[PDB]
């Protein structure tokens, strides 16, 4: 298994409704939450593992044993709190990098879970936050997009080299620069 990280295009694709409930989904599953444990993160979304699904799962605590495993598939966020927040977010599809975003306090969402059950959870606090975090993943947007023209002078040069390990390894061209 492995994490596709940043200029990589599968991050950009667009994401898929899943339809069939099936066991491989269990599967999938079982390795997002587990990728996740190994690279001690608190979500991931599928795309950051080569598949672009609407897939997401994720755990505040994220510590084995603590918090609790939530899984949402075909998210949709219903409504956006007023309330606006930093935070310092990393994303494992930038090993490293770690910048200040600033997003809404809570959310209310609709979406399915890993048996089918449609469900509507509101959402606050770290919760809430990795929410939108992945929630962006679905939808073709990064955080680096989120951040302020200033914060982003912070961490220009650094996923410029970013771009230039996908150059190295692709031989292609980086389909997106942040120069941009
Ligand atoms: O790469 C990831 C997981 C992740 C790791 N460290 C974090 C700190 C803040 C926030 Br919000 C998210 C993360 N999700 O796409
Ligand atoms: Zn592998
Ligand atoms: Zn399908
Ligand atoms: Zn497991
Ligand atoms: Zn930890
Ligand atoms: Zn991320």
């Amino acid at each position: 298994m492995e994490i596709v990280e940043y200029p990589d295009p599968i991050l950009r694709a667009k994401n898929k409704r899943i339809d069939i409930f099936d066991e491989n989904l269990k599967n999938l599953v079982d390795a997002m939450f587990d990728v996740m444990y190994k690279t001690d993160g608190i979500g991931l979304s599928a795309p950051q593992v080569g598949l672009n699904v609407q897939l997401m799962v994720f755990n505040p605590a994220g510590e084995p044993g603590e918090g609790k495993e939530i899984v949402l598939v075909n998210p949709k966020i219903k409504k956006y709190s007023d309330k606006l927040v930093p935070f310092d977010e990393g994303c494992l599809s930038f090993p490293g990098i770690y910048a200040e975003v600033v997003r809404p306090q809570s959310v209310k969402i609709d979406a399915r879970d890993i048996t089918g059950e449609r469900f509507s959870i509101s959402l606050s606090r770290l919760p809430a936050r990795i929410f939108q975090h992945e929630y962006d993943h679905l939808e073709g947007v990064l955080f680096f997009d989120r951040m302020t023209d200033q914060v982003l002078d912070s961490i220009r040069e650094e996923l410029e080299a970013l771009e230039k390990k996908y150059e190295e390894k692709t031989g292609l061209p980086s389909p997106e620069r942040v120069e941009a």
